């Protein structure tokens, strides 16, 4: 089997009404609070609004939840009620319902989002370290309280780049952390996913959450955006195994005992590993330093086990000047 390197005890080791979100009982506050202003996007167990809070005039998000098994409302909830706090985790300011329909909604703080496309061919070297230690730090902080996002890529990334603040948001697929536990590999967006879920290994934990953001520090330093980006998830783990390698993919898959689609072999061919220096070019040379391609290169692993933890990715090098400026 296959358990998580840190954080693998955390909710074993909290009362069990921490991790049991089927037992939790919200409390409901009162929607007619809020008056929604504009749609900023919509889910697909969700719609979101940029909101006013009329009784103090507080901007503030709604995400209305569309119908779906209670279990999944109680498991953000409960989620986003243990994360109260975090770094850089979006602020749930409440939880309130339609007092007629008792549909649910969730009220987070408002960001000011600039949409990662543009923002991301004009981050600055500086910049990328930035944005990626304070997204570091949320992974963090949900990690060590016992919680995998399952969702981190750039559309969950809230970013404003003029108070450099960001945020991560979107909690709706996050889970607890058991040992030996096996999960739905049906989890993140195709880009993001790490080829623990390609290949339909359920015993994944925090890890997968750092080939996710592993990907975004890829499309940050190479411009290139998605970094992976394949046609469908048989493809998606073609076009990494053209990086990662497809010897080193299958000694992966010999360590963890892990059954191979036989569908992968009409597709996978033969690839030698690359050298990450191969993505350099006179476009992103600039974002380009020794210490990105050794962070890179330890997150971009296909041994789940092997990647670096957000804690250590925060302690490499690459981040050093961050550190200094936050003196
Ligand atoms: C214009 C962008 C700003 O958007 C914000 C800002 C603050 C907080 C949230 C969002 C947000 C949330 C959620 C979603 N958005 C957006 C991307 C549409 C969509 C998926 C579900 C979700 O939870 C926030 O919580």
């Amino acid at each position: 089997g296959s358990r998580a390197r840190v954080y693998a005890e955390v909710n074993s080791l909290r009362s069990r009404e921490y991790w049991d979100y089927e037992a939790h009982v919200p409390s409901w506050g009162n929607q007619d609070d809020y008056q929604l202003v504009r749609k900023l996007g919509r889910g697909k167990y969700s719609e979101v609004f940029e909101a006013i809070n009329i009784t103090n005039n507080e901007r503030v998000v709604v995400k209305i939840l569309k119908p779906v098994k209670k279990k999944k409302i109680k498991r953000e909830v409960k989620i986003l009620e243990n994360l109260r706090g975090g770094t850089n985790i979006i602020k749930l300011i409440d939880t309130v319902k339609d007092p007629v329909s008792k549909t649910p909604a969730l009220v987070f703080e408002y960001i000011n989002n600039t949409d990662f496309k543009q923002l991301y061919q004009i981050l600055t070297d500086f910049d990328i370290r930035f944005y990626m230690y304070e997204l570091l730090k949320a992974l963090d902080y949900c990690h060590s309280k016992g919680i995998m996002h399952r969702d981190v890529k750039p559309h969950n990334v809230m970013i404003d780049h003029q108070q450099k603040k960001l945020r991560l948001i979107d909690w709706g697929l996050a889970e607890f952390y058991h040992p030996a536990q096996e999960y739905n590999v049906r989890v993140a967006s195709r880009y993001f996913k790490g080829p623990e879920l390609l290949v339909d290994y359920q015993m994944y934990d925090y890890s997968l959450d750092m080939w996710s953001l592993g990907c975004m520090l890829a499309s940050m330093i190479f411009r290139r955006e998605p970094f992976f980006h394949g046609q469908d998830n048989y493809d998606q783990l073609v076009r990494i195994a053209k990086v990662l390698g497809t010897e080193e993919l299958y000694g992966y898959l010999k360590k963890y005992h892990i059954d191979l689609d036989p569908h992968f072999n009409d597709i996978l061919g033969q690839h030698s590993r690359k050298r990450w220096e191969n993505f350099i070019h006179s476009e992103n040379r600039h974002l380009v330093s020794p210490e990105a391609l050794d962070l890179l290169d330890k997150l971009l692993r296909y041994d789940h086990q092997q990647r670096l933890t957000a804690k250590e990715a925060m302690e490499h090098p690459y981040f050093y000047p961050v550190v200094k400026e936050q003196s």
